[PDB]
């Protein structure tokens, strides 16, 4: 029943449920602030409160309810006349909207709130999940205190026109919603870690930011057009400021705000095309603003620059290094035709992702990680070499931890006739194939998977035939060999003496027959 | 007695209220700064020492003292009769005002240059602080010269207006006070090295230095535009400037300052909607300003962006190395089963500050501080061991030196049975479980502090199976093991042959027993 389920109820943060939870979080939060910003400046969002009146020449000039075209071409800013009851006869609809969007935004917030009650967090690598746990650690931190301002419904009382008491609403009473950014933090970087384009959604999320500081600077500028008088200058909106209202723009709601973000807009990037200011209280408010509209141009080039320097990194280094080869090759005056073979192989392996390295791998993943990849990509091609065949998976583990890659190029040969042997090459990504001393592809092509070189890498007395070679080895494209040195191999079998007779028989059996 | 305190008295300067003394010596020069120019450049801020007629049109155009509404519309700006006494007898309070806080500033100087007379150097490691040294250095070292050109009186003679001698005051020969710049600089260095928030605050004390630098110009522009003449072109602060006096702008000390202070922070930020220059010499002067304005410009995107490039770094290597990981997995076609666990093991200890590595410690600290690290963290967890109850602590030392995290994922298994055993683990931060192939945890679960291990650490004979781990060890959770390989515990016991004897001699007799 849902009584119980919601009495024993605990919740663990790191569900992908609790992710599409903080995204529903992060989206009440920007409601929060947008709106209630914008709501407390503008306030005909919810539907005037009062009556423009404009002083209109019909017979004569007398004073009634202002027309669109009463707004046009302004001689003079028209004057408010409150209603008896705040507008609420014929904009009850607006505002009940309003009233019903915040308040799914505040059980949004009820729900956040009992999820940190019913909270699991993480005690000894596991997720505590049980009950009283949870709550205790809930209550002896102090979360109770943000859950808790950040909810008080002061709003819902004082925050809407009430007509009996002549009460015209505070909607920036809501402001306390704006203390749970925390929830909004976490959201945006799990979506940072989650994304497929981390320095694009940093700059995004850098691009929100300040679209989002526009619009409060949007509201701080109508603010303080109305707190000084609308149409008193030439810089406060109103119709003595001509970019604000001209020849036949109507003033409106839409107008107001649109002026307005322009302005803040122009301001904050440090344009500054916009009406100069007027009055000294003026100019201190625009002073300060294009301070910190500087300070934002700079924020929005660093982080745009720092994108660019990050997606260029790569590319960069690997020109540094190839330059450094041509250098090195002109210094030490190396023929043509093997430089441009040093050219040519660089570009292939930039051209296909390699990096020439296992380090990756080996500095950044710890040892488990390291030994599971390890094991996935080389012990079932190493569980067939044929000395392999019935020998311990530990040895077989030491051996695919020890696998170091080398690269040929077409033509390059692995190894020649009378030649120190002293390696087993498995093959992967390419096609080797043995000749007759620079002839003919005499018996057999190598395709990926197999191995050569397995029997010049035990310590058999006599043989038939030296450490050496004894075979010729070229690679007809480009191969990605992988190489066991006898050292590694003889390390391993010292760790195990009977997979050291194992070996030791079948390769001496091997040679025999 | 305060004559022998200060006879015998010397100074440490790496005390917290030397840095208190720092500070206030800073706020001393940024006084100096600001107002010393100031009153040089607009001089009514000690009060005016001449008296503004303005021509006045009542039954005649008469010449009398302006009035506000007279230096409001301007027609022609106003001209000044100094008067016999320059100003003295209505404006002695706000000079008054003046030469207190001068005053106060130049005690603060000589204070510090006395702290500095009794300045205690470094010298072998310790601070000296016998007084004949002290004094002796000061002297031998021409720290006196900067001491005492910096305090030179001149300012109090000839900074103020003498009415007898009909001389009105240069109160720029208090630029003298501003050559002690390098208290302010250690100031703002030992403020750097405190701060919680070091990228911060470098941005801030740049942008502390802007708007010192704009104030400066601005006193510039604004001495400049008297140079040329006041209302003269439509450049210069005055009545042709219809952007510095608007039409129901009042010509007020204010309203120059404010008029100055947005025309600089325009120029210097590159933005330059202020008016045109008029003549050669205007051109000249707004030329170079805005060629120091891109300076200042690219000064200010510089630091932001080395500031966003710095706090990002970290975030920008774990995504690169993440990204690496990717494109070798997909290079040698891994398992997605294994990759997943990857990525969640790489997100799960980069939101959990860990770093996998003790070589922060390790490179930049020196073996002192880092063998009482290691000490403090290590000691009294490996005085329990059970083996090393009764050896040498310098044993042990060598040994909480040698300790190698390991970190294990949910699930990991530390050891399998059959198993080649040639370490020690130390648990810490997690919760391990021995299993019984597989299947129900048998016996115990590994809190915190246990070890394991412990004996398949030492060399002894046949003791009762092989040198096999014979035990199942799996994680409950993320555990954070510490590893003391075989080959370091057997170093550390050849340097201690008694410790060598107690701890074969425990062993044997935890196995027999
Ligand atoms: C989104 C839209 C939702 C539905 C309807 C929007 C109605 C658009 C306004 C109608 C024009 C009235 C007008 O024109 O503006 C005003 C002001 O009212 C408004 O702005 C209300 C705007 C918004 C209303 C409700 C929005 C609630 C939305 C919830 C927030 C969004 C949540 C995001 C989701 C999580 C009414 O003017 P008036 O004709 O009374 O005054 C002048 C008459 N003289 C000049 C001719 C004489
Ligand atoms: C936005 C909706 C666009 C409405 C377009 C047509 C309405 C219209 O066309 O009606 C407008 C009247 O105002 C309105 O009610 C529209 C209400 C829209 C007010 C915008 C205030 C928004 C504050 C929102 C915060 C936004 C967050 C943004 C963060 C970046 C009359 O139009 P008028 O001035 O073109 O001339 C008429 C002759
Ligand atoms: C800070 C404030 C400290 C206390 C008082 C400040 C008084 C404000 C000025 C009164 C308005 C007079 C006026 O309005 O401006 C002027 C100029 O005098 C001043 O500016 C003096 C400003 C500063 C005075 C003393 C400041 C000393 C401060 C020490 C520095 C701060 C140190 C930082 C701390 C380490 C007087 O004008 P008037 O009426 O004689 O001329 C026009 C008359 N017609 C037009 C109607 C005919
Ligand atoms: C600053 C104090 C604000 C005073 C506001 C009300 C005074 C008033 O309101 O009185 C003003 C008169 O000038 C004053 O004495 C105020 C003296 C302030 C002069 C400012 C010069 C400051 C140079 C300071 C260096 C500052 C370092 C800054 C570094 C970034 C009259 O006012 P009004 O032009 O508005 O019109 C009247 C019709
Ligand atoms: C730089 C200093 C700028 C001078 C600011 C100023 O003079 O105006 C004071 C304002 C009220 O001025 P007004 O609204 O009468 O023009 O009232 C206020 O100052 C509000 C407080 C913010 C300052
Ligand atoms: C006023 C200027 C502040 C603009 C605000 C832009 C902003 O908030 O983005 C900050 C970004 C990095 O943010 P984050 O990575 O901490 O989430 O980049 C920054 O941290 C730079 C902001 C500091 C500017 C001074
Ligand atoms: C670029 C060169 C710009 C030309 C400067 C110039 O012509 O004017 C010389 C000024 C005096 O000029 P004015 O004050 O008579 O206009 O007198 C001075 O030049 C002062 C010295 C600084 C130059
Ligand atoms: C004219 C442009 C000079 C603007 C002055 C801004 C300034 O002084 O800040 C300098 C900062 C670093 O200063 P600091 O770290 O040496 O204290 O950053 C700089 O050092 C850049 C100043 C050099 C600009 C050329
Ligand atoms: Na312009």
């Amino acid at each position: 029943r849902i009584r119980k389920y919601l009495a024993n109820y605990t919740q663990d943060p790191s569900t992908d449920n609790f992710y599409y939870w903080t995204c529903v979080v992060t989206v009440a939060y920007i409601y929060n602030l947008l709106f209630v910003i914008a709501r407390q400046v503008f306030n005909d969002l919810i539907g005037p409160s009062s009556q423009s009146l404009c002083r209109f020449y019909n017979n004569s000039t007398t004073q009634v309810e202002c027309t669109y075209n009463m707004l046009t071409n302004m001689k003079e800013m028209p004057t408010y006349s409150q209603y008896p009851d705040l507008g609420w006869s014929k904009y009850w609809h607006f505002r009940m909207l309003w009233v019903f969007f915040d308040l799914l935004m505040d059980c949004v917030y009820l729900i956040d709130t009992f999820l940190n009650y019913r909270m699991g967090y993480m005690d000894q690598g596991l997720v505590v999940r049980e009950a009283e746990k949870v709550t205790k650690a809930y209550w002896q931190s102090k979360q109770y205190r943000i859950d808790g301002i950040s909810l008080i419904p002061l709003d819902y009382i004082l925050g809407w026109p009430i007509p009996y008491i002549n009460w015209r609403g505070l909607p920036i009473l809501r402001l306390n919603r704006l203390i749970r950014y925390k929830r909004v933090r976490n959201c945006l970087e799990r979506t940072e870690t989650r994304s497929s384009m981390p320095n694009a959604f940093r700059v995004v999320v850098v691009v929100w930011y300040i679209v989002i500081i526009i619009h409060w600077n949007a509201c701080l500028y109508f603010w303080i057009s109305e707190w000084i008088g609308l149409g008193t200058d030439a810089w406060v909106y109103g119709h003595l400021n001509k970019q604000s209202l001209p020849d036949d723009i109507t003033d409106t709601l839409l107008r107001r705000y649109v002026y307005s973000f322009y302005w803040s807009t122009l301001i904050l990037t440090t344009i500054g095309e916009v009406p100069s200011p007027v009055r000294n209280i003026e100019y201190a408010f625009v002073t300060l603003d294009l301070m910190c509209g500087v300070l934002i141009f700079a924020t929005i080039v660093g982080n745009v620059g720092s994108m660019i320097s990050n997606m260029s990194a790569a590319r960069t280094e690997f020109q540094n290094k190839m330059d450094g080869i041509k250098q090195y090759m002109e210094l030490r005056k190396v023929s043509k035709q093997l430089e441009i073979r040093v050219i040519k192989w660089f570009d292939y392996l930039w051209t296909n992702k390699q990096s020439l390295s296992d380090q990756q791998v080996l500095k950044v993943l710890p040892d488990k990680l390291q030994a599971e990849i390890a094991m996935q990509v080389h012990f079932e091609t190493l569980r067939k070499v044929r000395i392999f065949q019935d020998c311990e998976a530990g040895l077989l583990a030491e051996l695919v931890l020890k696998l170091q890659l080398q690269v040929f190029s077409p033509g390059d040969f692995i190894c020649k006739k009378g030649d120190i042997g002293r390696e087993m090459y498995i093959v992967k990504r390419g096609r080797l194939q043995v000749v007759d001393d620079d002839g003919k592809k005499v018996f057999v092509t190598l395709q990926e998977g197999s191995v050569f070189g397995e029997l010049s890498i035990l310590n058999i007395a006599g043989s038939k035939n030296g450490n050496r070679r004894t075979a010729n080895v070229r690679s007809v494209g480009y191969t990605d060999l992988f190489v066991l040195s006898k050292t590694d191999l003889w390390n391993a079998l010292r760790e195990y003496p009977d997979a050291r007779k194992l070996l030791l028989a079948k390769g001496r059996e091997i040679l025999k027959k």
